[PDB]
């Protein structure tokens, strides 16, 4: 499984 | 600017 955040201005 | 972090099993 593949988890993420990310912020680039705003999570599977 | 873009910022992250990540599980795929372990963040710029």
């Amino acid at each position: 499984a593949t988890y993420f955040t990310y912020y680039s201005a705003x999570k599977x």
